[PDB]
């Protein structure tokens, strides 16, 4: 019941300990509920020439791991890194550039199961105009899974992306120096960190409800951190972490809409009401940190009614808070309004950065917008805080995935008292 795999293995081999496994597609033809997989540490080069498991939207997707298989309630299918051995596996897929197909790497469609400790880099995208690859997307009839301590970085892909499923938990993820080069003058508009975009065919209690991203971290990913556009069931992001998106990796270089949390909106477009959910889904940013992201830090984004930003820190990251709503109902021309049955409270706020704000666009006759540093009597200052050291953000988390111990954006013990029960820490 537990199988092994390694990079210097064979497929031809039972997928023993002794004698492992060599690829994901091998073993997605033995596994059953309750089984466990353990993905031996070292990379694995996907072969540019290794055929899809399946594709999507009439071959538009080559898709690397199709997830299909399920486990059951209290009996998950479990592809783990290898507890027993140093370091983490690495999927490498660099070489994998099929002729005029975007790529995923895990497309996801099975329930009950739990991926953890591994690594996702060299996602390519070799489409000209508007494109995207993911390494992981997420559909309807995707249950009540779990993806913990998987790093998607260094390749053009979004790290994860949901268009459906049900009660998924992301957890302890990190998503960074992800970078669409290729694509439309290398913008890089399209590759977030984490993505929730609840579909149309996904709604209902039990099919598109209880996903959330909690515990990740998503830096320099050229587009946003994280993002909530056209998101039909509400998603929560709790105790996350967005920094220095939209850039170019590694740079100040300007790329994609540099939002640290994109929470909400379904498009201004112009010509065309976009399609939305009957009831808007109340999203939530919770204990989470923004810093120096390219233009916002938390963000409605031209959203059709009610979030919450409870507890969260902004440093630095343009319009730190922005509450910015589309009029309701839907009309044509799309017409911006102050921010509408918000929850907005108990957040902290550092702009010492050229042209940051600390909020904009709330209504507060309409919103509750209560004990938020910035409509305190004194402004927040640098001193305030016992590290501004944006290194230790980029910490190698704790041996079991959890967000390291970080000094930076946590208040003093005396500045504590000025700006009580503030912020994420
Ligand atoms: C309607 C609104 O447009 C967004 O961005 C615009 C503009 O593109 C950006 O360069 C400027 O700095 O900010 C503007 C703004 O109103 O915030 C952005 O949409 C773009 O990216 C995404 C996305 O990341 O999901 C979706 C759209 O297809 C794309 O045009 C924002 O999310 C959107 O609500
Ligand atoms: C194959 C296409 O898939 C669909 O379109 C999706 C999406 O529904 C659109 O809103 C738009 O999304 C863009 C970016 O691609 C996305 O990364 C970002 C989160 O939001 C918008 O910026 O295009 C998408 C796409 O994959 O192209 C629809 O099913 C289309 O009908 C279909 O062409
Ligand atoms: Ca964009
Ligand atoms: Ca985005």
């Amino acid at each position: 019941k537990t199988y092994y795999m390694d990079p210097e293995g064979s497929d031809s081999n039972p997928g023993t300990s002794d004698k492992p496994f060599a690829t994901l597609v091998k073993v997605q033809e033995v596994v059953v509920a309750g089984d466990v997989v353990y993905i031996n540490p070292g990379t694995y080069v996907v072969p540019a020439n290794q055929v899809p498991m399946t594709t999507t939207n009439s071959g538009l997707y080559h898709c690397v791991f199709h997830m299909n298989k399920s486990g059951e309630a209290g009996k998950p299918i479990s592809y783990l890194a290898n507890p027993n051995k140093q370091g983490r596996p690495i999927f490498d897929l660099s070489q994998v550039k099929p002729k005029d197909q975007r790529i995923t790497v895990f497309y996801v469609t099975g329930s009950n199961l739990y991926l953890k400790g591994f690594d996702v880099i060299g996602t390519q995208v070799t489409i000209t105009g508007h494109t995207q690859s993911e390494c992981f997307r997420i559909v309807k009839g995707a249950n009540n899974n779990k993806f913990e301590d998987l790093r998607t970085h260094d390749g053009m892909a979004i790290g994860f992306y949901l268009l459906g499923g049900s009660n998924n938990h992301i957890l302890n993820c990190d998503a960074y120096n992800n970078y669409d080069s290729v694509s439309e003058g290398g913008k890089g508009g399209n590759v977030d960190g984490f993505g929730g975009h609840i579909n149309s065919s996904s709604v209902g209690e039990g099919k598109g409800t209880g996903n959330v991203f909690e515990g990740c971290r998503a830096w320099y990913n050229s587009d946003d951190g994280f993002d909530l556009i056209n998101c039909f069931e509400a998603v929560k992001i709790i105790n996350c972490w967005s920094f220095l998106n939209g850039y170019k990796p590694g740079t100040k270089e300007v790329a994609g809409d540099g939002t640290g949390f994109k929470a909400g909106g379904y498009g201004m477009a112009a010509d065309k009401l976009p399609a939305i959910p009957s009831v808007i889904p109340q999203h939530e940013v919770r204990n989470s940190l923004a810093y120096y992201n390219r233009l916002r830090g938390f963000y409605a984004n031209h959203h059709l009614g009610g979030i919450i930003f409870e507890s969260n820190t902004a440093v630095n990251s343009g319009e730190n808070y922005n509450m910015t709503n589309r009029e309701s109902p839907l009309a044509l021309p799309p017409t911006d309004v102050n921010g509408y049955d918000h929850m907005v409270k108990n957040n902290l706020s550092l702009v010492t950065r050229s042209g940051s704000k600390h909020i904009v666009m709330v209504n507060r006759a309409k919103s509750e917008v209560s004990n938020n540093s910035f409509d305190g009597s004194e402004e927040v200052i640098e001193t305030d805080f016992i590290s501004l050291e944006e290194a230790e953000l980029m910490r190698d988390r704790k041996p079991n995935g959890d967000l390291p111990d970080v000094n930076f954006g946590k208040l003093t013990t005396d500045a504590e008292l000025r700006f009580w029960g503030m912020g994420c820490f």
